[PDB]
């Protein structure tokens, strides 16, 4: 199970969520980012290094924003067949992890936008029956997996079919 400190990195952002990889690095899905703003988390644009492509957005803040956190490994997707957890939070603070089996990393077009991403299949047998990943507010949620005693983040939720049975996370190139 993703531990409490890992969930504490999942942060409401724009029209979805993002995730603190370290005290200075925040990741999210590009389409959830607010536009026309002068700051993120109170920090001026001039103090943030932005790197975004293919629906993956990274912010690197000049100041330590979340010094409570260790830096963890961010990878460009994961090996095919990895089971990830998508760390979906809801507005109440309820935690709703979504288990997904990952498939190929590829560049694909979704609603006319380039997504550099990794597809995956919802695991019906590892999830409670109910709309995880299939509402706009769930985009940006991180895809994580445990490697040894360490958690790795490898993408951010970007897309899913109507049913939610097939998902895509954006990945950092
Ligand atoms: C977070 O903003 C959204 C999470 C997905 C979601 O809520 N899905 C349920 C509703 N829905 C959306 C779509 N269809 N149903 C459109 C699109 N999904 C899609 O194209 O699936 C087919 C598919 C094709 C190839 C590979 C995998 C699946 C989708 O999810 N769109 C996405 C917004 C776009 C915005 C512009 C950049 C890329 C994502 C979305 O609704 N995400």
């Amino acid at each position: 199970h993703a531990p409490p400190t890992l969930w504490s990195r999942v942060t409401k952002f724009g029209s979805g969520w993002g995730f603190w990889v370290s005290p200075t690095v925040f990741i999210t899905t590009t389409h959830v980012v607010p536009t026309g703003v002068k700051e993120f988390f109170g920090e001026p644009l001039s103090s943030i290094a932005i790197h975004q492509a293919g629906e993956f957005t990274q912010f690197r803040f000049s100041k330590k924003m979340r010094p409570d956190l260790t830096g963890m490994v961010l990878e460009e997707g994961c090996p095919e067949g990895t089971v990830c957890s998508v760390l979906i939070k809801r507005d109440s603070g309820e935690l709703l992890p979504l288990a997904v089996r990952m498939g190929a990393i590829a560049s694909m077009r979704i609603q006319g936008r380039l997504v550099h991403g990794q597809s995956g299949m919802l695991l019906t047998g590892a999830n409670a029956k109910g709309d995880l990943g299939t509402i706009p507010g769930d985009c940006g949620a991180p895809y994580v997996h445990k490697r040894g005693n360490d958690w790795v983040v490898c993408g951010v939720h970007a897309a899913a079919t109507k049913s939610g049975n097939t998902v895509v996370c954006a990945v950092q190139a």
